[PDB]
């Protein structure tokens, strides 16, 4: 009762949006992006994410595929497994359809804690 809810999703998706345009400035060099933290590869062309899984206590971020060359859909998640009770569990997903390139966020929390711009 006294979790905070809302909070904690708005914080979770604070950690992955920004992500998106690490994603299109990769993609929009033809190279690829992978997991983690580290260095541009010039012979892979493969740039990281540049966030530990880690970075926000509330969960853990994921890349899928990984790595991602922009040919299939790519989903970036955050899975709030450090949350209170009411978001423990729950996941936020950001996908980018690789057909025409679109960002969509779907979460399967409570429709009251869902962060704006986000749908179940």
């Amino acid at each position: 009762g006294t979790e905070f809810a809302r909070s904690e999703g708005a914080s979770a998706l604070a950690s992955v949006n920004p992500l998106k345009t690490t994603v299109e400035e990769a993609l929009s060099r033809g190279w690829s992006v992978k997991s983690g933290t580290g260095t541009e590869d010039a012979t892979k062309k493969e740039v990281p994410l540049g966030v530990a899984a880690d970075a926000n206590k509330l969960g853990t971020i994921a890349l899928k595929p990984d790595p991602a060359d922009g040919t299939a859909d790519i989903t970036l998640t955050f899975t709030m497994g450090g949350a209170g009770p009411k978001n423990k569990g729950k996941i936020i997903t950001l996908t980018r359809t690789a057909a025409d390139g679109l960002w969509k966020c779907t979460s399967d929390q409570d429709e009251q804690f869902i962060p704006k711009g986000c749908s179940r």
